[PDB]
RNA sequence: AGUCAGCGGCGAGCGAAGAGGGAUUCAACUCGUUGCCGAAUCGGGUCUUAUAUGACCUCGAACUGUGGCACCAUUUUUGU
RNA sequence: CCAAGAGAGUAGCACUGUUUGGGAAUGCAGUGUCAAGCCGGCAGGUAUUUGUCUGCCAAGGUUAAAUAUAGAGUAGGAAG
RNA sequence: GUUGUUCGGUCACUGAGCACAACGUUACACCGUUUUGUUAGGAAAGUGAAGGUGGUCGGCGCACAUCUCCCUUUUUUGGGGUUUGUGUGUUUUACCGGCUUAUCUGAAAAGGGGCAACAGAGAACCUGGGAUGAUAUUCCAAAAAGAAAUUGCAUGUGGG
RNA sequence: UCCCAACUGCAGACCGUACUCAUCACCGCAUCAGGUCCCCAAGCAUCGAAUGCUCUGGUAACAUAGAGAAAGGUACACUCAGGGAAGUCGGCAAAAUAGAUGCGUAAGUUCGCAAGAAGCAUUGGCUCUGAGGGCAAAGUGGGGGUCCACAGGAGGGCCAGUG
RNA sequence: UUUUCGCUUCCUUUUUUUGGUUGCGCACCUACAAAUUGCCAACUCAGAACUGCUUACGGCGGGGAAUCCAACUGUAUAAUUAAAACAUAGGUUUGUGAUGCAUCCAAGUGGUGUAUGUCGCAAACUGAUUUCUGCCCAGUGCUCUGAAUGUCAACGUGAGAG
RNA sequence: CUUCGGGCUGUGCGCCGUCUAGGCUGGGCAUAAUUGUGGUGUUUCUUUCACCGCCACGGGAGGGGUGUUGGUUUUUUAUCC
RNA sequence: GAACUACUGCGCCAACGGGGUGGGAACUUUUCGUUUCUUCUCCGGAGUCUUGUUUCGAGACAUCUGCCAGAUGGGGAGUUU
RNA sequence: UCAUUGCCCAAUCUUUGAACGCAAACGGCGCAUGGGAGAAGCUCUCUCGAGCCAUCCCCGUGCAUGCCACAUUUCUCAGUGUCG
RNA sequence: UGGAAAUGCGAAACACUUGCCAGGUGACCCAUCCAUCCUCCCACGGUGAGCUUUCUUUUCACCAUAAUCCACAUCUCCGGCCUUGCUGGGGCUUGGGCCUCUCGACUUCUCGCGUUACUCGGAGCGGGGGCUCAAGAUUGAAAAAUGCAGCUCACCCUACGUACUGUCCUUUGUUGUGAGUUCGGCGCAUUAAAGCAAAAACCUGGGGUG
RNA sequence: GCGCACAUUCGGCUCUUCGUGAUGUUUUUUUACAUUCAUUGCGACGCGCGGCUUCCAGGAAUGAAGGAGGGUAGUUCGGGGGAGAACGUACUGGUGCGUCAGAGGUGAAAUUCUUAGACCGCACCAAGACGAACUACAGCGAAGGCAUUCUUCAAGGAUACCUUCCUCAAUCAAGAACCAAAGUGUGGGGAUCAAAGAUGAUUAGAGACCAUUGUAGUCCACACUGCAAACCAUGACACCCAUGAAUUGGGGAACAUCAUUGGGUGCCCGUGUGGCGGCCUUUUGUGCCGACCCUCGGCCCCAAUUUAUUUAUCAAUUUAC
């Protein structure tokens, strides 16, 4: 033999190490690797760059994809839309391949036991059970003290807020529920 | 002189020098800006000489090491 | 027949701080700023301009001896 | 009074984890940091000359053996040659094969340093012993302890 | 080419090694009921590392002891008549609960339970019985034992035998 | 038994092909009972008798009916307190898309979230399911891309012997 | 700068002027032919399709396979399907 | 110069040519010359070239270059109450 | 020629150690070089024997790091710095 | 270097290199039962010891290590000469070959399923490898080991002799391994490396240069 | 009506042997010359016969098809459905400017917006929506419900037939499968309309009408639901009945032939080795031209399509193409 290898970040079900030929000189299976300036628009690609030379950091997790909504060929940028309710512009340069994350979150799934929880966070450093700030120590927290089960003040803070004094919820234009949207009406 | 120096909630509290007497001392010293220049006057090495020196390379060194001179002088200056 | 060959982002200044008994600043450090016709430069303890007058001539460069030893110093005495 | 070519440990491995170069500190004799990094961070296959061994071949010299062919004599005895077979020469050379001096070519990153496992990963012994006072899968040697296993390295012969 | 095998000869470092490893060798200050990881684990009953006695082993345990049968205690000691929580802050305590089996089981419920819900019933010994599996050759007849088949055996080994 | 079971003999067609024929074999228990029987075997459960008298070893869950409270299992104050506490799935909002956000740090090309990218992370609040979640934004915060000319430091800027 | 002259120059512009980038489409042309789309073969339609063209290159086994054994062998040689 | 993949579907890689020089071979009468081989050497691989940068990105602003200046600041400080 | 006398010049000085070949709860383990010793082999056939020499082991000493000078009168390189 | 094949061998020699080897070569959870090995108990026999008084079949004991082959006979062919050939276990894996399952079926299962014309199944073959065995051989019995006992100089020594014996077999009930991440778990998916085999490679040996 | 003289009657088409081996004859001819023809062979079809030989078989064996049922087959019809795509265009929100002293809303105004700058105009975008008048006692759909396009997909109906099929049915408890609005859960979803609410205003009161907005909803993905003056307040199925007057919606079938037949100096670069003339060239030939003429064709024109049924002929049975 002797090839190169083909096997990384996982998008949609081709099963594996499969010889896609690539930049633009790739034809545009799903997951092929094309730039998206030189995919079409409105075209379902995943992992898009946005750095160039990082393969994939935008959308870079589980179930999505990202759509092409606009190029600029004037300039060479385009306007892909974040999942969120984001945009981001690009240049159009950048490498993506093509299609979705074969994995389309569990998020949707009751998640049911604290059990499954622990195994659930587990990759990383550890990070739950939460308790809450109400109880936690005076000492080193905001919240404990109080004769009981409280809020102090107002948990709407300006952003700059100290760390110790900066937790919770940040300059929240608004807050609580939604009884409108947000973004354009 | 804990002072007429004085700092200082000017408070607390702080706070010195000069001189004199005196000890000790015959204590004093270079370079960089001056013509320094008949194959760097040098240095390293080498080799002589019993060391310098001699000598020769090396090649550090003319991007400057030597020597001379160093705002007290040189006599300022003029006795060129 | 004349020369006349002396230290720079340093000095200084602002600014900040720190620091000083040192006072409208004793220093230092940072930062910025940033000097010499050389009728010059520095100093002359109330800010200044302004002028004299008075003392030096910094910002590179070396230098016994008289002093210390203060707590844990080491060779060799003398003691109370 | 605790005996091991074999058991362990741990000759090396990786895990989490911890150099040095660098790069940070008023600050190497209090370091901080980094944890393989502003680094030019190490040697081939192959060739080739060379030398040296071994083979082959090829050539060459010697000898033995040889279907067959040519020669004297009445005929056998006798000779040569052929071709073939065999053996030999430190033959010669060509050619291989080897091997070493020797000469040229000739490697890139979570890895440019090295540790980190008395349980992972994890490389050779079994049973028996009228066997020790107290040790032994270690002590028991050749024969009755024996029988093993492995390594290293020789040696000849064998395969060659 | 000779090492692309074989066999054989010849030699094996280093470092550990006893014993203890715990109701005395560890660690509880301490010859401590506390703690302290690992291997092994019979017979019988039986649900069965249970409970229990036990084998095998090990203990023969030791843990000052004797002497004693009073008060008080303490004891993982009991028992109590009738009575049945009056007691008591309080059913704490203690006591009532059982295996299994069969039978049987209310509300409610998120449908899943609730449930040993509740509640019944049964449980010896003896002496027969039943049900409940595996393991061969379908399967057969006739003829021969007035022998029908051989390699196998015994006894005949005082006959002047033979090997 | 008008097909690709096979071959032999023979006949027929040209045939020593086929086809027919024959012998044998190939597929087809259509050989087929019962499986009789032989053997050995097992302790389970069950059954029944016989029998008589025992809360007896051992080991053995009290129950019911409601109120409050917490969903639950989980968690824990060494050494008073184990719960109505927390955790907890479940509920809700912010903040936030990398020259970033969050966040650690003496400092550095330092750190971590993140060997990662909104099905993402971060941040807090609420505390199973179920069901609902009113009114107030004046206050006090927060927020604002809001406005724009009040204010707000240095900072400059021009003005007297100095 | 430079005695007129030599010397040098600048500036402005203009200048030739090294040097890369070397598929594809059209053009011209060798290409003879042929026209590598010409001519044949072939579908129902020219075409297609198959070929050929024009032009090259390399092959065509044939006998071999039974110690005879008949036949066939010329045969103790050989065939004998 | 990568194809159905048009819907999924694995096997391309180290050891490579031509030129030009030097020697020889082979062949040529044949030196000349053909041919080959050897030795050597050079060069080539839809470029080559290269004053000008690794590439991108960014950009004379963000970078806070760093330093002041101000606001803000129980996060902490310290103290007092 | 006493003296574990005295003095002292003379020397030794493990194992360590900043501690440095590497390393490290290991007398671990290396790396260059020298040196030693020796079953086997070999050889000498010396008969024995002896020697010689190998596999094998040991010891000595280098070998850490930085910085500093230097090299035959040059050591070897590198570089789009740079010469025509 | 063998056999259509599955798949073969004293040596078919062939080492660097491989943007080389989804290469169990290290490598991996638990998990499941089940299957069986292992071991283990029971018990039968049978031995040997020891027990055992009104009664008995009581008690105990009764063994075999690593390390290595797998050649005995069937059959060849029962041994003339035995010559094809060396054919020949179980019982899990897979494969391979023939036939080609279809009117659907088979099909294997304790388990959740599966399969088949994507070739079942069936046969026959090839091999994978727990295991077990196989003439079981070696090992190995031999002072084996164990238990006895008879004698013995002497037996109260001794040396602990010396000599002798016996020293066994079916058979019931536990557990490695069955290889995965092998039954479930699973918003969970079960270290790594050194460490090894293999391949591709194929340069050598089967060659006269010049 | 039947047979009949000849195929030399209109006429069939190989039943004027066929096919092929081929030869021959042909030789400015329909080349060559298969069958015919001449030579002859094999096959030979037609048709006949002949030999049969062998084998083998229904007629209607299996009523009769409902103005019963069921299909089937044929164009096609419809806002039927379902998946697509494309858009028109607006509402907005937005942008981008332009400007500008007013906007805006209203019973009355009031709450709104205002010179950052409201509106406004135009450009343009974004967004989500909606298919506007067309388009109507008009279509389709079980019902609910259904309107750009194309792209589809699979569906339905009707109509058509001499298609097959033999009651196939009917209607129907239980029982299933549908059911607008809205709600309801899980997710879109954001624009608007607007329940909730909020504001005005109004009122006597008024949180009501009315205004001004504005939250849930709304659309949708996705579920689920069953309640809707869910009205032809009218169960289904059946067989009938006025006039239909007009007019309708889809389809079929009529429109004296759209195809056919007949007729022509009307025409024809028509055909055709015919003849002729004209013209080329070695080759009267061939090749080229002739509104040359001829056989035939074409176009064009013209004519006709009768044929056709009950009932005698006969009447008459069709409006026009």
């Amino acid at each position: 033999y002797r090839r190169v290898k083909e096997l990384m970040v996982a998008p949609e079900g081709m099963f594996t190490g499969q010889s896609m030929l690539c930049g633009v000189k790739a034809p545009l299976a799903i997951g092929n690797v094309l730039p998206l300036g030189q995919i079409t628009e409105g075209c379902i690609v995943c992992n898009v760059e946005a750095k160039v030379g990082d393969r994939g950091t935008l959308a870079r997790a589980s179930g999505d994809y990202c759509i092409i909504i606009s190029h600029n060929t004037e300039t060479g940028r385009t306007r892909l839309k974040l999942p969120s309710g984001q945009k981001k512009t690009v240049p159009s340069s950048c490498r993506a391949m093509i299609g979705i994350v074969a994995g389309g979150g569990r998020i949707e799934k009751p998640v049911l036991k604290a059990g499954n929880s622990f195994y659930r966070f587990r990759g990383k450093r550890n990070c739950w059970p939460k308790v809450r700030g109400v109880a936690r120590n005076p000492v080193e927290h905001p919240h404990g003290g109080g004769n009981h089960q409280h809020i102090g003040h107002p948990s709407t803070v300006s952003r700059h807020a100290p760390p110790g004094q900066k937790v919770g919820l940040i300059a929240a234009r608004r807050t609580g529920r939604i009884r409108g949207s947000r973004a354009v009406r």
